């Protein structure tokens, strides 16, 4: 949650 | 994986 991958910015899901 | 909680930096495991 934040960051890099996951939850937040970068990969994965919220934005990047 | 990267950064806020986690693996990686700020919660959870890693650093911070």
């Amino acid at each position: 949650v934040g960051a890099x991958a996951x939850v937040x910015w970068x990969y994965x899901w919220x934005w990047x």
